Formats: C-alpha cells, sequence, structure tokens
C-alpha cells in the first residue's frame, strides 16, 4: 500500500504520527460521553444519552482535568482551555461547549462551512505555518474540507460553476508536479489548456523569472502551484515570490492563484504566497503529512475576505449573473452579496443541501486539537522532532552513497533525489559518473532496487533528459530500509566501476 | 439552530443519541494511541509515535479487554471482536488492525471506496435493517459517503456524467418530499423534470395504485423516494411495493430507483425497496438519525452486483463510451468493465484524486462500531427504547389534545402531524371542527404556537387544501416542551369554543 | 468432534452454556476451601485442610458475599441462600454446609440416592420445567445420575433385575427416535421387542390416535419415549397426552412409561407425561442441553412416591421375591419395603457397594446451581436468551433458502428439518419441486454441504420415502456456518433450476 500510493497517487504517507492531540481527543470523547450522560433523564435503559449542556461545562470540565492529571491527552486538554481562553481572548465556555458537541457528533455542523470556535483556532495555525501574521486574522476565512483533495475537486466545480474558470482558458502550473494535478484540468468536464512554468534543476528547482513571466499571458486565468514542491520538494525563494507579485501588481491584478501548501511547515521559515498575494490567492492545506493524519481527511481552503475571486463575481456578464441568482435562490434574498467561499461550500453539496453540507464535526475538533498542539508548542519542539527524523532517514539512505545533496535554505527534503550520475561522482570521479549514465537508466536502477529491497521508487524526472535518478520518500520507511535502499544502489555502483576497471 | 433547521433543510436532529459504540470509539483510540506508541524507536521525544503492528495485536487487545472490564466501552469492544470472528467468521487480527489502524487516521482509505472489513460488518447491519436478507451478503457492495447529504450529490453527478440521466429526463419523485430533494433536480446544472408520486392522506399516506402506475412512462428515468416518508413518517406498505415490483418487472425494467432509507429502523419490520427491486435499486442509508450521529457525517450507498446502472453503461452509444474511456483511462485498462457504485468513487473527486478518494478512516471505524451496537443487540432493545422515549412524548404532545391519532402497522412517527380538525374534532365534536378550521389557518396556528412556547412547527401540508396544520418532530425536543406544544394549542381551541358558544 | 457426535449418538453438543452458575460454583469453591483451612490445627505445613463447619457458617457466608459484591458468581451465590431459605423454607446453615461439604467433595454422597436439600431444590426446578404442578413436591423423589445416559443404562439394569422388564416383553417406541435408543432392547442382554409408534408428518411429526392406541397390546410392558422428541424435535400437544393418560387410566393401569424430557425447556408451555400419569411414569431428565452441561454429566430419575413400579414389585412371584431378598439383604432387613427407586440405586454399583453410591458431590452441588439458576430467574430470561438465539440461527440458515417452515405451537426447533422439495418449492413453484426431488437425494444433499462446507448433517428420515432433506441442530454452530449451509443449499437449487429451465 506504502509503495502502491506514490505510483498512483504520488504520495507520500508517513510512519510518524502526532499522538499527544490524538489522546487528546480520544479523552475529550471520554468527557463529552459523560456529558451526554448527565442529559439523560430515563431509568433501566442502556446505551442511550442526551444533549450536552453548556452550562457549568467549565466546572465540570476542570475537575475532569484535575482527576486526570496523569493522562497526558487531558493535560493538554488543560493547557488549551488556557491557550483558547487567555492568548486567544476567546469564550472558554462557548469553546469547550463546541469541543464536545463537535466531537459527539449529535448536531449538524452549524454554519456549514467551519464552526465558529474550530475556525479563529485553526486560522491562527494557518497564517502562522505559511508565514501570513502580516493579515489580520478577522481577515481570513476558512472552509474545512476532507483534505487537500476535496478542496481541489470543490474549487474546480466551484470555478465551473461560477464562470471564473471556462473552456479553453489556460492555468499555469508549477512544474514538476505530481500526477494528480496534471489531470484534472485536462478533463473534458472541465476542458482547461495547461501552460508549464517549469523549474530549472540548475537553479536548483526554483521557478526562473523567464518562467514566471509566462503569467503575463492574459489567457492565463489561473497559477496553479505546490509550494513547497512535489516531487521537487523546494520552496519558493524570496526572488520568486516577488516576482510574482510584481507580476499580478504590474501587470495582472486579475490573475487567480491557487497554492497547496501541505509541506510548508516541513522547510525552515516558509512564507505562502497566500501571505505575498493574498487578494488574489485560493489557500489549500492540508494536515495529512505534517501530523500524520492522511486518514483523518483535514484540510481547509482560505481565502481573504476581501478578494479577486468575488470582484470577478461581480464583473461577470449579465446572463451568468441571472443563472446564478436562480442556482442560489433558495441560500439568500441577495446572491450577489454570496461569496465565493461560501459558493465552494454550497457547490459542495448541490444548493440545496448547503444546511447540512460541512466536514464532520469530530474531524473539525481533531483538527483544531492538532492546530492547538502547534500552536502551543512555541520552542516547535514537534517540528524539530520530526525534522531530526527526516534528516536521520537522509544520511542513513546516504551513508554508502556518501554523504546527502548539500541543502541550501530553501530545502524541504521529506522527498530526496538520488541521482546516480552525483552519487557516482561522489565515489568515483567525474569521468566515471558521465560512462555510468550512459550505461544504465532510471528503469534499470528502479527496478534493482525493487528487486533487491522490495521498495519501488518514482523516477526522478524531470522533465528533461532521462538522467538516471530515483525519489524516496523520507517520511515512509524505516533506517533500515533506508539503509538497504543505499547498500542496493552501492553494488550497483561498484559492479559498474569492475565494469569501468579490469 | 433546533428551529432553524426545520426550515431550512427539513430535519430533524435528534436530542438522543447512542453512547456505547460512541465510548467504544474513544476506549479504541487510547487502545491503538497505545499501539502507536509501541512503534516508536526514539529517546527524550514526545508526542510522536509510529504505525501500529498486526504481530501481536489480538493478545494486546485481550489485555487491554481484562485490564478494563469496568468501562463500558472496552466491553463492547470485547465483544465485537467475538462477533466479527464467531459469528461473522472474519479474520479478528485483520479485523482488529483495520480498527486499530483506521481511528489513527494515518493511512488513506484503501480501497477509496470502503474499507474491506468495514464494508462485510456494515452491510450485514444494512442488509437486517433494510429487509434485504433474500440478498447474498457478498452480493450487496458499498461506497461510504459524508452522509446522505453526500451520497444524494454524489449521484446525480454521477448520473450526468455517465450519462444515465439527460437534460430533459423526467425524475418521478414520490411526494410529500421535504424541501431539499425537490431543488436538486430543479439545477440548472441537471435541468430533469419533476413528475410527482403523490401519496394519499385517505390511504393514510401510502401512494395510490394511479399514482404509482405513472412510472410506466418510459420518459420517467429515475424513481426518486424517502421511505419511511418524510414529511409523511410513513413506511410504503406490502401493496406498494409490490406495485414497484410488478411495475419494473413488466413494463420498466429499465426503471431506476433512487431510495432513501434513513427512517427505515424507526418502522416496525421495515422492507426496502433495494429488498423488492435490487437490480434496479441505489440505496442511500444514513446513519445519522438512529445513533443520533448528524454531526458524524456517515451514510452509505448500496448496489447490488449485478444492477441495471452497469447494463445501461455498457448499452451507451459509442460517443458516449468514447468520452468515458478518456475520462477514466488513468483508473484501469478497460474503462468499460469500470462498474457505476466505483464510478461514484471516482466522480465524487475529480478521478485523478481517486486514490485518495473515500471516507475518513475514522468515521468508517465509527460507522462500523454503530453497525455492531446494533446487530450484536438480538432483542432490539436501543430499538425499543427509543421507540418508547418518542411514544412517551407523543402521548405527552396529546396529552390534552387527547389522544393522539391511531397508528397503523405502516407508522413511523418520528414525526406527527397536528392536525386542527381533527384535534378540534377529538375534543369538541363533528360541527365545531368544520367551523374551526374556516377561522383559523396553518399560518396562525404555527405563529401562535412559536409565540407562546419560542418553538416553530413545520406547516403540516400537503400539497392539499391548507388543512390547518403543523408537524412536529418527536426526536428534538423535551417533555416539557412537548406539553407546552399540547397546551398553547388546547388554549388556542378553547378559545374557539368559547367563540362558538357564547 | 462436533460432527462425529451427530453421526454417532445423535447430539446435539451446544456451542452456548449458562456461565453465572458456573461462577458461583467456582466462588463458592474458594469460600470451601477457606472453610476447609479453618478446621485445620497445625504448623509449617502447606496443602492439607480439614472439614468445614456448620457452626457460624451464615455468618462467614454472609462476610464472603459481603466483601465480594462485584463478583457475578457471588451475588448469584447470595441471591441462592435467599431463595432457599426465604421462598423454598429450607434450614439455611444446613443448606450452606451441604453446598460448602458437597463442592469439596470430602464425604461420600449420604444419602447415596440424593443429598437432602439438593433433592428438594432440583425438585422444585424438575416440576416446574415439566409442567408437573399439580404433583405435590414432597411425593417426587430424585436419583442424581451421571446424565441421561447413566439414567438409561440404570433403568434398563434394574427392570431387568426386577422382573419388571422380561426377555420377549414388547416395548414400545415413539418414533422417529435417536440411534442409541433403538439399540438397547435389541441387546441379547435384555432379548426385548420393538414396537414403533410412529409420528405423522402430516400432523407435524405428532403420534396419531390410531398410533399410541398399539399401547393396548398388553404384551407392551413399556412405553419408551423422547419428549419433546429427536431428531423431529416437537413436543407431544394436548391430544396426545389426553390419549395416553385414557389409554392408562381405560385400559393399561399396569402400563409404565420411560420418558426423556431433556429438551422441554425449548418448547413452550412444556407438559410433561410425568405430569399427566405420574403414578406410571420414570422420568428422565437431563441438564445437559439447556445449561449447556454436557460434559458435566448431570441427570435425575424422577419418580411419584405411589407408583405402578413398587405396586408391580409387590405383585411378582414368590420365586422373584425369594431371589430379590437374597439380592438386597445387607441393605434393609424388609426388603419387600425397598422402593423401586432406590433399588436403581443398589443396582448401579452392585447392590454391595450401595454406601459408596451416588453422583458425586460436587455434580450434584452443580446441578443445584443450575437449578437455581433457572427457579430465581421468574421471567425466564436466559430461556428467552437462547430461543432468541436459536431463531436467529434459523432465520439465518433459511435466508436465501427463504424462509423458515411454519412453526405452531408444539414447536421446538433446537433442531431443523431442511426439506429439499420444501425449500425448492418456497423458490421455484410446486412443478420444480416435484421434479428436483426426483433428481437429487439425501446422499447427495448431505454430500454436497459436507464438502462446500466441512459440517456434516444428519439425514432428515424418516422412516418413510427417502424424502430428500437434512436436519441440523441449531445449538451446535455459529452464523456464518448456518449462512454457509444455506449458500451451499441455494446454489444446488439454483444450478437445478438451470438444469430445470435452459
Ligand atoms: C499529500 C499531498 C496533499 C495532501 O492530500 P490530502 O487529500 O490533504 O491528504 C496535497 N497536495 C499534494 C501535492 C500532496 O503531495
Ligand atoms: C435526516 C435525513 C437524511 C440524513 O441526512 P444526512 O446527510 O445523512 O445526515 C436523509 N434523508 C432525509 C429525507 C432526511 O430527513
Ligand atoms: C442429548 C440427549 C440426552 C442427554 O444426554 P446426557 O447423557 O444427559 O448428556 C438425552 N436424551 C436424548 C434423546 C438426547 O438427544
Ligand atoms: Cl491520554
Ligand atoms: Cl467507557
Ligand atoms: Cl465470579
Amino acid at each position: 500500500d506504502g509503495n502502491r500510493l506514490m505510483l498512483n497517487a504520488g504520495r507520500g504517507n508517513p510512519n510518524f504520527l502526532a499522538t499527544t492531540p490524538r489522546r487528546a481527543f480520544f479523552r475529550l470523547g471520554l468527557f463529552a460521553a459523560a456529558e451526554s450522560e448527565l442529559s439523560y433523564s430515563y431509568m433501566n435503559t442502556v446505551g442511550v444519552g442526551g444533549l450536552a449542556k453548556i452550562e457549568g461545562i467549565e466546572g465540570r470540565f476542570e475537575r475532569y482535568i484535575a482527576e486526570n492529571r496523569d493522562q497526558e491527552g487531558v493535560r493538554f486538554l488543560g493547557k488549551s482551555l488556557s491557550y483558547v481562553r487567555d492568548q486567544l481572548g476567546l469564550d472558554p465556555a462557548a469553546f469547550l461547549h463546541e469541543m464536545v458537541d463537535g466531537i459527539l457528533g449529535c448536531n449538524y455542523p452549524v454554519p456549514p462551512r467551519m464552526l465558529n470556535i474550530s475556525e479563529k483556532i485553526v486560522r491562527q495555525y494557518i497564517i502562522r505555518e505559511m508565514g501570513a501574521d502580516a493579515i489580520p486574522s478577522e481577515s481570513v476565512n476558512l472552509f474545512a474540507v476532507e483534505g487537500g483533495t476535496a478542496a481541489m475537486a470543490y474549487i474546480f466545480e466551484s470555478m465551473k460553476v461560477n464562470g471564473l474558470l471556462k473552456a479553453g482558458d489556460k492555468v499555469a502550473i508549477g512544474m514538476p508536479v505530481f500526477t494528480p494535478y496534471i489531470e484534472i484540468p485536462e478533463l473534458a468536464q472541465y476542458a482547461l489548456e495547461e501552460v508549464a512554468i517549469n523549474a530549472d534543476p540548475a537553479l536548483n528547482w526554483q521557478y526562473p523569472d523567464s518562467e514566471l513571466d509566462k503569467l503575463k499571458d492574459p489567457a492565463i486565468k489561473i497559477f496553479f502551484c505546490v509550494n513547497p514542491s512535489n516531487p521537487p520538494s523546494v520552496k519558493m525563494d524570496e526572488r520568486s515570490l516577488e516576482r510574482v507579485r510584481k507580476i499580478v501588481a504590474e501587470h495582472r491584478p486579475d490573475l487567480m492563484i491557487l497554492t497547496d501548501d501541505v509541506y510548508g511547515t516541513f522547510a525552515d521559515g516558509f512564507q505562502s504566497l497566500f501571505a505575498i498575494c493574498p487578494a488574489n490567492t485560493l489557500l489549500v492545506y492540508s494536515f495529512s503529512k505534517y501530523f500524520g493524519a492522511t486518514g483523518w481527511r483535514l484540510g481547509v481552503v482560505a481565502a481573504h475576505k476581501e478578494n479577486i475571486f468575488d470582484l470577478a463575481l461581480g464583473r461577470l456578464p449579465e446572463s451568468e449573473k441571472t443563472a446564478l441568482d436562480d442556482r442560489y435562490r433558495s441560500l439568500l434574498p441577495d446572491v450577489r452579496s454570496l461569496k465565493f467561499l461560501d459558493r465552494l461550500v454550497a457547490d459542495s453539496r448541490a444548493v440545496a443541501l448547503n444546511h447540512t453540507a460541512g466536514l464532520s464535526t469530530p474531524q473539525q475538533v481533531q483538527m483544531t486539537l492538532f492546530s492547538l498542539f502547534a500552536l502551543m508548542d512555541e520552542s516547535d519542539q514537534y517540528k524539530h522532532t520530526l525534522k531530526q527524523l527526516i534528516r536521520r532517514r537522509e544520511a542513513t539512505l546516504y551513508r554508502e552513497l556518501g554523504t546527502p545533496p548539500q541543502r541550501d535554505e530553501n530545502a524541504v527534503d521529506y522527498y530526496t533525489l538520488i541521482d546516480l550520475q552525483d552519487v557516482t561522482s561522489k565515489l568515483y570521479g567525474e569521468a566515471f559518473s558521465k560512462w555510468a549514465v550512459k550505461q544504465s537508466s532510471t528503469g534499470d536502477m528502479l527496478f534493482r532496487i525493487a528487486d533487491e529491497t522490495g521498495i519501488v521508487l518514482l523516477p526522478g524526472r524531470g522533465f528533461g533528459s532521462d538522467r538516471p535518478s530515483g525519489r524516496a520518500s523520507l517520511a515512509n520507511l524505516n533506517e533500515y530500509e533506508y539503509a538497504a535502499i543505499g547498500r542496493a544502489l552501492r553494488q550497483m555502483a561498484d559492479e559498474l566501476y569492475a565494469q569501468y576497471t579490469q
């Protein structure tokens, strides 16, 4: 399943996971279960509870924390309350009841877009990790969704439905990008045309100015990028972000930006395009990778309250405004005041079902607890732990290839590129590396590792020339498995060197 | 929020919830958390775990159950294992690891449609509650989705995409139905035409043969019904099910049926249209109402392995088959073998994202635990408890209107119709009831209750004549609130009688 | 072993068992162990105790119950004391010491026939479950034996020894009966002649009046029947019991009746022939099936204090009375006052060993605890639980054969008859069922299930015509195993229908 996921979906699945916010969730659940039972009125039954009451919830919660000081999840829950009440200044009783009611999953999400306090908490996390601090928190709204996967499906459908993207429109795509994102515009369902914004291996996988300038073409309605990138696993540098900023400000104030920033926390000092061009950007952030929460399906779509999506909607042709008046008629009297972010919500479940739309309340609670976990960790201990783990696995991989590729300030390294030439160069000089590349390819490299270790790697391209290389995730295997990849690739190189000399 | 949900979405939200399977979930979570920590290799860190190991899981689980015999959730978990292993004959280690891995939400759902053992467990529950026992379990497949809400959105979109429903096609809709289901075909996005299959108040809200025969019109491609009904809250009787069966067998073997059977468990001896016409029916079942789990967003789409949806797909015009070959190309070599149920899955997240599609693994685990809860309860104690609760609230409501409407074998009563004429008839004779109806309407009835009690009711129509009536849910309020509705409606009747006499 | 038991012994072995009276037994054992240690006088030894003292036993027992309120077995023991003392009016100290001394197995059973208080307790259970309430409790005596198996061996041997049954005497046997009971009279050791009292499939396996009238033949000395029957699994109806009653009263006051009523508790409102003709009947009751206690070997022989066995003994020819005077000489001065029930006891172990004869004291204690368990359960919860379990397994079996045979008021259903004709009739009409029977037999039916499922069934006959049928026990398998039998038998029927049509 780990090997099959990389081939099919270009992921990625970590073998680590955040335990403390998970324990806090299950412990909160036991508290909420007791809260439900406090509202059950009848004798001689079993298995039926009532709704949790907001009245006196703080005092009951405080007792629960005091009696269970020995439980890690409970201590976390205790500090979470302080963080929300004391640092965020939010209503403590309202926070607790939203969490209790939320984890019970006994009420339809209200509002459907996101639960009130969860939105306020999660956006603090999002703003911080995206480097978007210069934007007032109150100007950022979130739509809680079933991972980045759901976000992308919802966004393209709403773009189509609301006439923001039309058949024949050009979508610029920062490349190399993983397979799934190439196909969605290529669907006849959308019939969009791709323009490649190509990263340069000579610039260490940054986008050249010349490539970024392609965005000046007014036929290009949207810039779509994974940042930090996947496969290449680098973050857009200061120059690149500035270039986009100037292009938007100077030439294309109408350019929509769709940015997928799931790997952000794995970079040093990450800054999102959302931070740089908030009015022009829809941010997709997934909790999957950082918290080891792929199965939880936790994501948000973020939008600035003043954005070009709502501006474009006000500039639509009359026939389209009339069609949308009909579409959203049941939702509100004035459809023209219905914002794009809330249209995403309505479009996600056929409009008529808007009031039972949204991410499940226990999922939002869990998302909120992951968010708190990271926010309360001021010295970034969890982040550093994961980074040290990733570096250890890297050292182990390149042990006999030695050693790892040199990493700059823009490095992410969730993924690593094992380049045959660079490896054979490090081992046996420049002359040998030129020859070794002409002998074997990516196929012979990936098939050998697979046969020796049972691990299949991603080809390392490209698009390029088929420079013989493979990509491994530093997130999904254990040390001896990275050591076995290195050993198999070292024997392959050693046998090439014995076929070099003689 | 309770009053606002009935007006907007025609629900419904229960104030009861199943506690035991929820406690089992949170307890399983604590076990899984410990399982994750067993795979963590490093010192001097906190909050990071590894992946749960299948090896020796039974023995560890058995210890967990033995040490926590005093915990209700744990005892349930213990019996669940026996039920799965002993009664269902499934692999106990594989069940446990699916549940442990599932609740950790650390792996993408695999397969995306449903987790393997969860599917087998949940379909046992579905088949039993739908009265579909005559169908072999192995011939029923499920797609786990975000409630009935997601199911409906997914189904219509896939119908459109795969050319099973086309603009101008007629959709027959069993009525009265709640608002949301009237609007989805009416969307320009689908441009479908509605044909009303009208329930008869004289038949106690059953569909007359003459109304059911409307399905013979070959322009009608789908029969769409909520069964048991909402608002009317009755199940289709033996005659009605037989009529549809003959119509499908005799005249319309091509008729698709879409049935929403969320209220099934609240009827006595429920039998689904899925049981009667499995080859022709897509079953939508929601866990929301029965388990008090609206916020969990838990539903399945059920299909027979041999169905008319796949048959129609094989009979599509060549241009459509060519378009679908392109659409699903990345999924499998032979797109023509891709079944409609799996197309729902692929269509739910844009095709290219099929391998990260599906309901979150902790949601499927919770769904599995609700399913087990009901399956293991042989004497149906929970079902009876809820029914007694509903009846008590009914008795309390009609206490001063006295007494409740007579209920037949097809009665559900999650909702109750408070008919002014019938109430005033029971109180002051037939002559007075005829006059009292001409004086006040549904509006004056609903506005009075709202002003006196703060509870807003649904109008009781119709479509009919505006016979002055209101609908209350027996699931969402407490006893004194039902008593206050009765009292307000009794004083209204008493003041009408003092304006009658004089 | 489960499959091998049905073929060899015509059983039957349940996969359920009564746990509470078993836990009570083991808990009582720990109390008794401590009682023994209270009588041990010496230092510096281990593993040796003394005899439990009756003095102060109530107070010590009451402390034991109070300290162990959390133990299910102990709570049962506590309520047992109340039942014996308060409802039965028996000596509480004497009850406790009999139980304590009994479970220690440190004294020879005294008296050998049954322990005093155990007899009083167990007969209350027997009288109730046999519907024999009209008989005063004090007029019923029991001989505790090693299951019904030992009872039958003991009874025939004593019948022979005491000249109540002689070579060439006719034994009437209610049939169909299971194999073991056909062979015991056929032994040259007894040389008895069988007369078949045949049950009628047209009467749903009741004995016709014409068949019951066969008992008028004065050459028939004993009527031997399993009631409720095995294999057929029905109880004798009101008419049948009345017929025997009149035959005994009117024509055959000398007719001995031997009735085996092990399945009694699985019928609704069971009434034994012992209840109807107590003076003429020896009742054999086994605890094996109802309590899931086959390995415990627990049975009683019941006799009325005024019976025709003792009457016949007084009418024996002088040469036989002289021989029996010699045989029983050591037992009592007046052998002619030695009752048949006590002769069973003496005959069971060669007469000279009468005073070390009888069922082991821990077995009698366990029997007493099973008896209490059922007596104290006023709402018959355990009985209903087992019946619901049996019905669930039946529903699961006939799921695809659908559905189960219609059951009347005389139904027991521990066993179920799977009739090919009736099954194929229910599925494909009367015409097909006539043909399907001519194609395959019982052999082809039983061998197919065995090969597909690994379960071997009993042939369903007869004696009859070999109507193609099989018998399954609803007591010995789990749900998926019944489901696999149904599925194998459905595919067999479906392939017959494809060989019917074409
Ligand atoms: C892993 C990954 C995601 C996260 O997907 P979810 O559906 O949120 O789990 C998003 N984008 C990219 C490019 C990824 O590699
Ligand atoms: C409540 C209800 C449902 C359940 O909705 P979910 O989205 O599954 O919570 C489905 N159909 C009808 C008609 C209802 O009233
Ligand atoms: C099972 C059974 C018994 C019980 O036998 P024990 O020796 O008491 O276990 C007695 N009679 C019949 C006909 C049976 O099937
Ligand atoms: Cl914890
Ligand atoms: Cl618990
Ligand atoms: Cl115990």
